[PDB]
């Protein structure tokens, strides 16, 4: 079948693992547990079509051990956290790092604004927006713990992925 190898990145604790683990085995982490590199494979449907997710789960704290996944890499879910100012900035860098590596602007990305769950945002939707628009990149929202966005988020990814 069709594989998909989507990478998620950005800064420590954004929960790029709660959003993986939320997609692949229906529930919140909701616990410290960082992430050195972690691969979950899980076949799915998306729009009737058979495929295997091939996600590598990788770690916001490792940056030369960055180049490899990002050059295997097919797609990237780009994701910083609402509440946490300085994730959202770092992501700029992992997109450059990414279009380095991957010797194109034209990767399948999507930027994700993660615990959109939290009252105490700092990340107004809208800077958000008016960077993935900048980009060429779809912005969503995403919830690891109550799960909203994140099929929207992954799904996306994949069709950005078959749109290439
Ligand atoms: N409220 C809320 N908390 C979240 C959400 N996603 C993750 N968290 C919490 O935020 C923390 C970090 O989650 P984690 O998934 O480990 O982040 P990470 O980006 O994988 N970290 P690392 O880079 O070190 O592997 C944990 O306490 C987790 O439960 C979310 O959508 N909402
Ligand atoms: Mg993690
Ligand atoms: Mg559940």
């Amino acid at each position: 079948m069709t594989e998909y190898k989507l990478v998620v990145v950005g800064a420590g604790g954004v929960g790029k693992s709660a959003l993986t683990i939320q997609l692949i085995q229906n529930h919140f982490v909701d616990e410290y547990d960082p992430t050195i590199e972690d691969s979950y494979r899980k076949q799915v449907v998306i729009d009737g079509e058979t495929c295997l997710l091939d996600i590598l789960d990788t770690a916001g704290q490792y940056s030369a051990m960055r180049d490899q996944y990002m050059r295997t890499g097919e797609g990237f879910l780009c994701v910083f956290a609402i509440n946490n100012t300085k994730s959202f900035e770092d992501i700029h860098q992992y997109r450059e790092q990414i279009k380095r590596v991957k010797d194109s602007d034209d990767v399948p990305m999507v930027l994700v604004g993660n615990k959109c769950d939290l009252a105490a945002r700092t990340v107004e939707s809208r800077q958000a927006q008016d960077l993935a628009r900048s980009e060429g990149i779809p912005y969503i929202e995403t919830s690891a713990k109550t799960r909203q966005g994140v099929e929207d988020a992954f799904y996306t990814l994949v069709r950005e992925i078959r749109q290439h």
